[PDB]
DNA sequence: GCCTAGCTACGTAGCTAGGC
DNA sequence: GCCTAGCTACGTAGCTAGGC
DNA sequence: GCCTAGCTACGTAGCTAGGC
DNA sequence: GCCTAGCTACGTAGCTAGGC
DNA sequence: GCCTAGCTACGTAGCTAGGC
DNA sequence: GCCTAGCTACGTAGCTAGGC
């Protein structure tokens, strides 16, 4: 129900976002500053693929409004592994750690937390 | 600290955001739906004039990554009217009341809120 | 087995040439002088349609390699007006009759009978 | 009163068509197909010269209304040469035999024989 | 031996430059000033038909390296005007009488007398 | 009094045209002649710097209306080398010897002398 | 109305394949 | 009026610097 | 009328020859 | 050598005249 | 490295102002 | 080999439809 990136050709109609109990691996972070000229996306997806136990992370990165520069980070069946790095890579942009994003606060020079709509 | 939007030519350098105890009037939202390609922005200020007691409404929404429209409404001296404008319009397009906003909720096919950068 | 003129579009594919006895209503004319740069060709064929007893005359003509002017004379079921419109051009531009064709004899300034190739 | 050629530049002006008795060596060939495409011309001269006895045999070719390709093969004083020469293109290309064109008879996939005009 | 100006097209090869005793009625003026910008010319010509007793004044006056404007005053069989015309032009432009101008003595901001050279 | 020429940018502003007694080492020379398509010019002026005993002889010359080409030769504190470059640049274009120029007398086929304006 | 991605409805340089 | 140097009032190819 | 070879009536890039 | 008028050695848009 | 706003470093059509 | 119809493999002006 929350969609593979479109953008991460790949994956797309191969693959799902990874689900665990209330944890859905997928998240969109931005950061804009009306005065410094900052106006930047970027996406975090824990990709799981429909066919098999195959898990990879894939990130999406841009000034708003364009496709940017992305990495798709292969994990094979190392879920602990794929599960780290998507972590690692929220808490360096939030400063927030991915458990505790219930509780999220934005931290000033860091990116906020963007809840995006799913169909 | 929270500065007036730069694409606000009229009002840049000449008024500031609207406070009053911990309410500051300013805000930006976003609705972003990879699927179904929506990705926009909306901004809303409670602007007050530097040199009087002045209030104007100012909006501006696109797609993100562009100028799009804006309006900026006069409302004079009625701080009334301006605050029930700006409300208005946080409530039309994000289904939360503004005195609500600590608990904010995201409604499906509404805007998110979106904590921006200040200097 | 002699084909319509495929330049013919109104009636190739749905007519074929008229035929009687030993007699097939389809000539290619050629004149050519090296000396008065003379060199055109003037085609004429009695068409009936494959679908009913409907007969017509058409006539295409040019300077040799080109597509020319040309002109098809419905004829309905009029199939001696048909003829004498077919032998009365063949007369004007050769000199012989139409009837008198297997002694053919060329007249000095009026076209040559041209014998085609058919598959 | 059969005219050289007029591509023939080498010759024309310094050379005439030979003549022997009823015997003029100047021809016009020409194939025409409408299914099939096929719309070429080949012409067959035997010229001697003016000023000495000299032959040659001029040979033009090509898609009709183009000047295609051409050959002139030097026969010095030897007339039997040119005669030979002459004869055989005109066999390979009509099947009939030169010295018979009086009872030509057109071969299907071979060249019609085109009398020309003369001033 | 003085020519007619090249230029004045409508005289030359008919006409010639009036004389009368030692009188040569054809003269080169030029003011050159560095400073200002100054570098222009000015020919005056009284002018005889070679056929008959009809004089005209051709003046031509420019910066200097252009064919600038000109004028050609017709005076008919009247001498005396045209000497009159010649005369009083020069005297306008140098500020010295033309019977004077053995002795010429440039005036400043008027033009000064140029020898030119014939053959 | 006399300006430097401006097109010697090396010298204008710096330097002066150098005088004694009623000389002034400043002339414009120019050669017309109609007929044979000679309209050209050659200045000389003897320059001394503002700042120091030091001369040099300019020297421009082209068709008029044009910059042409120019040479600047340097003399130190040689005046005499100076006097007699110049006096002799003169002569050999005039054929009259610079200090018998109030006594000047164009002769075929060399330079007239031109009476500039100053300011 | 605003805007623009991307599509539609052309044009064409020069390749290619078939006649000669 | 003529003429044209050189200036004015644009346009732009592609470099460069700053966001990401 | 149709068509187009080739001609007419231009324009111009850059060479060349003559002044300087 | 410098410079440039004007000439040379092209190219071509579209007119025109002759075949059909 | 990626990208592009906007700037830099030109070129120029045609206006304008000053000589004639 | 020659030639060229017509096709292939592009490019693009500006329309159009969908987001805002
Ligand atoms: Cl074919
Ligand atoms: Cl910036
Ligand atoms: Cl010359
Ligand atoms: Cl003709
Ligand atoms: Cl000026
Ligand atoms: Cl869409």
């Amino acid at each position: 129900k929350a969609p593979v990136d479109p953008e991460c050709t790949a994956k797309v109609g191969k693959a799902h976002v990874y689900c665990e109990g209330n944890d859905v691996y997928d998240v969109m972070l931005n950061q804009t500053n009306l005065q410094f000229n900052n106006n930047k996306y970027y996406l975090i997806q824990l990709l799981e693929d429909d066919a098999q136990r195959n898990f990879s992370v894939w990130m999406r990165w841009g000034r708003v409004g364009k496709m940017g520069q992305h990495s798709l980070v292969a994990c094979s069946g190392n879920l602990n592994k794929a599960k780290e790095i998507f972590q690692k890579k929220f808490l360096d942009k939030t400063k927030n750690n991915w458990e505790d994003r219930e509780k999220f606060e934005k931290v000033p020079g860091k990116y906020d937390m963007l809840q995006m709509d799913y169909a």
